[PDB]
């Protein structure tokens, strides 16, 4: 549970990626797919890129960047009472799109290290506590719900 100090902190970093969703949705991907390769894998839509260069020049990459980026800020911005958002977007990553727990954590990290780099004034140990604790609110929450299908590995 965070607390409501938390919440703000998490909430404040947030309202500044909301300038630029599509240059963070961006950076989080590429980061996510260079740091951990396997993740590429899993989108038959991207896993023609082979360069950073040329996931920078995808419009499509971009797009769904700006996918991810909102659907999280709207989970984010529940602070917690997030039920209703998860469930589709669990049983679809359980389910439809086969993407492990850990690859969850891979992408929270990518997340985290694009922020720091993009806010750092906003961004300081403690705020990075609190994201750090609301995404794995995030990741528990989907995790139990992966348990249910049968999908938790
Ligand atoms: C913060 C974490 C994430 C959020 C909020 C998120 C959100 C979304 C949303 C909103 C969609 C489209 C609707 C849907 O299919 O449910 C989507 C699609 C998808 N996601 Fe995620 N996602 C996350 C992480 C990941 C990770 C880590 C992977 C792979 C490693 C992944 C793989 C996919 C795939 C393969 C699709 C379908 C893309 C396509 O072919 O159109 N997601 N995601």
């Amino acid at each position: 549970v965070l607390s409501e100090g938390e919440w703000q902190l998490v909430l404040h970093v947030w309202a500044k990626v909301e300038a630029d969703v599509a240059g963070h949705g961006q950076d989080i991907l590429i980061r996510l797919f260079k740091s951990h390769p396997e993740t590429l894998e899993k989108f038959d839509r991207f896993k023609h890129l082979k360069t950073e260069a040329e996931m920078k020049a995808s419009e499509d990459l971009k797009k769904h960047g700006v996918t991810v980026l909102t659907a999280l800020g709207a989970i984010l911005k529940k602070k917690g009472h997030h039920e209703a958002e998860l469930k589709p977007l669990a049983q679809s990553h359980a389910t439809k799109h086969k993407i492990p727990i850990k690859y969850l954590e891979f992408i929270s990290e990518a997340i985290i290290h694009v922020l720091h780099s993009r806010h750092p004034g906003d961004f300081g140990a403690d705020a990075q506590g609190a994201m750090n604790k609301a995404l794995e609110l995030f990741r528990k929450d989907i995790a139990a719900k992966y348990k249910e299908l049968g999908y938790q590995g």
